């Protein structure tokens, strides 16, 4: 079995995509149908329909991976490697790329109200630079939260420093710009949609960052 070569039996018990679910299949039929439509029209990634689709799409993926970021990586790799996956779902690499760009536009459209033109141009340019490293970090943040580790611990501060590096890769290294991203997150919860970042894990990360800022302040 395809799913058996890609996931452990313990993972297949927790993976919603493993379970039969007619509602979920109908939802994905509609998501893929709308993607094909918009791509057929050559709809730009910043069009309101593209932004709305990408948001719903990523929220659906968050549900169907049970909020486990490492299952997103696995599913992307399966789609790249397994012709049977592309047949089953109708999701093409072009489609994943379209959704990836529209999802970025959905964040940039919110940030545009909190950043100056220069900060937004930097973030638009550098958004994708280290994008692929986020799932592994979000996974480790999920583990640190569940294993109720101390944000102030050396291992907690290793996660805070890893977060800072990935964040600065798209935000830049200006302390004032970082506070604008923080303010945007506080004012616009919709920024967190499709990021695998639950309020519980964000709260833990916020504590770890708090410690990091005050040590060498
Ligand atoms: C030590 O503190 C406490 C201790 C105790 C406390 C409380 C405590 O709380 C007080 C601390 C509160 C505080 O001053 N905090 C803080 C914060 C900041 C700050 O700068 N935040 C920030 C900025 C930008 C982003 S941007 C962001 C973020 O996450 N971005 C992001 C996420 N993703 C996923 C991405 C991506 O691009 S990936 C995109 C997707 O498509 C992928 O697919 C993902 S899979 N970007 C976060 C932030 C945060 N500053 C400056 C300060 N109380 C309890 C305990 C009990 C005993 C005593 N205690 C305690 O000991
Ligand atoms: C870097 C970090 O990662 C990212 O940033 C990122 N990762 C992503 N990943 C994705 O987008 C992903 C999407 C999905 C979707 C799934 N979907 C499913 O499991 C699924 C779908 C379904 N679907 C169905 O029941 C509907 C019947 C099949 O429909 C068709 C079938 C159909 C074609 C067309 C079809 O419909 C129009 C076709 O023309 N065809 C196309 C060629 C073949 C021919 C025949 N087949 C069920 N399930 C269970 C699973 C995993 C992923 S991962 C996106 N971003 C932004």
């Amino acid at each position: 079995g395809m799913y058996d070569r890609w996931f452990s039996q313990q993972e297949l018990q927790v993976l919603p995509f493993a379970e039969q679910d007619e509602q979920r299949n109908q939802t994905w039929l509609e998501l893929v149908g709308e993607a094909q439509q918009l791509m057929g029209e050559r709809c730009p990634a910043d069009e309101p329909r593209a932004i709305a689709l990408a948001t719903r799409w990523m929220e659906q993926l968050e549900q169907d991976t049970a909020g486990r970021p490492e299952f997103l990586t696995r599913l992307n790799e399966m789609h790249a490697a397994e012709p049977q996956m592309r047949e089953q779902t109708g999701v093409t690499p072009e489609m994943i790329d379209f959704i990836t760009r529209a999802f970025a536009e959905s964040k940039l459209a919110i940030w545009a109200r909190y950043l100056n033109a220069e900060e937004l141009a930097f973030t638009r340019q550098h958004y994708f630079d280290r994008l692929m490293e986020w799932p592994a970090l979000v996974a480790d943040l999920h583990r640190a939260c569940r294993e109720k580790r101390d944000p102030a611990s050396p291992e907690g501060q290793q996660l805070a420093q890893r977060w800072l590096a990935l964040f600065q890769s798209y935000a830049g290294k200006d302390a004032q710009t970082q506070q604008k991203f923080r303010y945007a997150m506080e004012q616009e919860p919709h920024l967190m949609k499709g990021t695998w970042m639950t309020s519980e894990v964000l709260s833990w990360l916020q504590q770890a960052i708090g410690v990091m800022m005050r040590q060498a302040q």
